[PDB]
């Protein structure tokens, strides 16, 4: 019964299975959700996003990979938590962070991505947000394009596994999230970089890193939380592609 990936992270103590779907509880008020697409003849692909309480609301980052999927996400918050979801952020246009864009949708739930990535989402198989978000040169998100974020701090580190990648801290937690553009400090590859940026990658893992330096749980989405030894270790390796 037990889900056994081919890529992302397994099962372990701390882990919650619910549908066809894992929770792990990483805060009081912060969970991940992982979800599985089936490769026929190569087997499960893990993704993971993050699931935030802010008061009385719940704040998503990433879909699952499917509609049905995020449904399933937005089944258990209902009976694990039984807050209304706010809204969602999704960190890139590609399935595994935007796959279940339409089920977010038709639940009623406020979805932001960066504006590159709108422009992206058709060109990538996905539906675009209701709303872009639009950064600073400096990487930080332009604060009225993100009103009622709560304690998510939203920062565009520049161009490294795509060039639309975002990236997402919680205030007030020891948490930030790289999505796909971090991998852990154990692993041999940066994944795919069919679409990657290979020149500027070492400076956006970099640029996040610095961005919240205070962090010591980095989440990804497909490895278990690590230490900030893997922004170090996937800067390491992106250095290897200039
Ligand atoms: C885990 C991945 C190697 S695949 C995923 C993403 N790819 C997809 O979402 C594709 N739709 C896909 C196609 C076939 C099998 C699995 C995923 C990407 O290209 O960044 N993120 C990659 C990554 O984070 O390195
Ligand atoms: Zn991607
Ligand atoms: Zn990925």
């Amino acid at each position: 019964g037990e889900i056994r990936p081919t890529i992302g992270q397994q099962m372990e103590t701390g882990d919650q299975r619910f549908g066809d779907l894992v929770f792990r509880q990483l805060a009081p008020n912060v969970w991940q959700h992982t979800s599985y697409l089936d490769m026929p003849g190569f087997g499960a692909v893990a993704s993971n996003g993050l699931i935030v309480r802010d008061g009385g609301r719940v704040l998503v980052v990433d879909t699952a990979w499917t509609d049905d999927q995020t449904a399933q996400i937005l089944n258990w918050i209902k009976q694990e938590i039984n807050l209304p979801v706010a809204l969602a952020v999704v960190t890139h246009a590609h399935q595994d962070k935007m796959g279940g864009m339409d089920a977010l949708h038709a639940a009623g739930i406020a979805t932001y991505a960066n504006a590159l990535s709108n422009q992206l989402a058709p060109q990538e198989g996905m539906v675009a947000a209701q709303h872009s978000l639009t950064f600073a040169a400096n990487g930080w998100v332009e604060p009225a394009t993100a009103p009622n974020f709560g304690p998510l701090k939203v920062f565009y580190p520049g161009p490294g596994h795509t060039s639309d990648n975002i990236t997402v801290g919680i205030d007030g937690t020891d948490i930030a999230f790289g999505g796909c553009l971090i991998k852990d400090s154990k692993a041999k590859s940066l994944g795919n970089l069919g679409d990657a940026d290979t020149e500027h990658y070492a400076a956006s893992a970099r640029a996040f890193g610095a961005a919240f330096p205070k962090a010591s749980m980095i989440v990804m989405s497909h490895s278990a939380p690590d230490s900030r030894a893997a922004i170090t270790h996937t800067a390491r390796m992106a250095d290897k592609l200039r």
